[PDB]
């Protein structure tokens, strides 16, 4: 099942003013924007012009959204029945999602963060038992889902965290100290510190049922089948304008508890590094042969890392900034109907591109 990313769109879905997240439901064929409004809103993107329905609650703006992605075909049909928002007036708020494609009422409002909480995500492994967050704080914070309380605070970076990515037990966090930290979630302690972006970093993405690409690099260099298979990956995209790829095992951040272990507290293990367009990159997709971005540069980028070639260029997508995109998850008697990508921009814009 290979895919088409491309065209002109064919939908362009008016919003009140800039995008700042875009997200797609797990199961029904409707999909999620927030803004600076401070809003969330809902539009199926089969149909258009489409006013499904709008959220309200938030003070200032609303920055992240989640809760649509789940780590399992069972965990997806009970998750997709929440949301969680993040926002500048300090909140994680959760809301309930209705059977009629729309949201009837927040739930809880968390509080704790001391500036910006600029993202949100729900821990899928665990069927929504906890929500990670991070901010301006300097900080990252792990929630109780059901009672609404702070349970684990990490205190890692010098500078702002923008980003928090989730696999299960371990924490992908990015920062405006030019760093991508992986934690583990039970102890608190960081595996990795992954150091050599120039600039700030804006995104992470993990990699998926992909664990092919190898293939382009090997590492390490030696005796590659006892433990090439072990590898687990990120991307991170920066204000660089590059993304990179990392292996995690082998840039590891040691703390120097012998002296230099290795080549670990060395240059960082990084697979590759993409060079691309024009401004800060804001986002970045794995879609599995192929990497999908979006950045400052008005654009929407495929990104073929078989060779390294940026294989195709959509720069006319927005007239402003691109904030977000989102893939739509391939599945079983849904490979056509999920063949979708949507995008949110600073032209106050979500566009649905087939």
């Amino acid at each position: 099942l290979k895919w088409i990313p491309r065209n002109l769109p064919s939908c362009l879905i008016n919003v009140e003013s800039s995008v700042t997240s875009v997200k797609l439901h797990p199961n029904l064929p409707i999909v999620f924007v927030a803004t600076d409004h401070g809003k969330l809103y809902a539009f199926d993107l089969f149909n258009y012009t489409i006013p499904l329905a709008s959220l309200q609650s938030h003070t200032k703006a609303i920055t992240s959204m989640d809760v649509l992605f789940t780590n399992y075909t069972n965990s997806s049909k009970k998750n997709y029945l929440v949301i969680v928002t993040a926002s500048k007036d300090l909140q994680i708020h959760v809301f309930k999602w209705v059977s009629e494609e729309c949201k009837f009422q927040q739930i809880r409002s968390l509080l704790g963060h001391e500036h910006i909480v600029s993202a949100v995500k729900i821990w899928q492994k665990n069927n929504d038992v906890h929500i990670a967050s991070c901010s301006r704080d300097q900080t990252v914070k792990i929630w109780d889902f059901h009672n609404g309380w702070s349970l684990k605070t990490f205190q890692p970076h010098s500078q702002w965290v923008r980003s928090i990515d989730v696999l299960g037990d371990y924490i992908i966090s990015g920062s405006h100290d030019t760093t991508l930290r992986l934690t583990h979630w039970p102890s608190g302690n960081g595996l990795s510190v992954g150091t050599g972006h120039e600039f700030p970093i804006e995104k992470v993405k993990f990699i998926h049922f992909i664990e092919d690409s190898p293939e382009i690099r090997f590492r390490t260099p030696s005796t590659d089948r006892y433990k090439n298979w072990g590898m687990q990956y990120c991307v991170s995209a920066s204000r660089d304008r590059t993304i990179k790829i990392w292996e995690i095992p082998l840039p590891t951040l040691m703390a120097h508890r012998a002296p230099i272990p290795n080549p670990t507290d060395s240059n960082f293990r990084c697979v590759l590094t993409l060079k691309g367009h024009l401004s800060w990159v804001r986002d970045i997709s794995i879609r599995g042969q192929y990497l999908f971005s979006c950045a400052d540069d008005k654009s929407v980028r495929c990104w073929d890392l078989n060779t390294g070639q940026c294989l195709h260029v959509w720069e006319k997508l927005h007239t402003g900034f691109v904030n977000c995109l989102d893939l739509d998850v391939d599945f079983d008697s849904n490979v056509t109907p999920r063949q979708m990508m949507v995008t949110g921009g600073l032209d106050c814009k979500s566009n649905v591109f087939m």
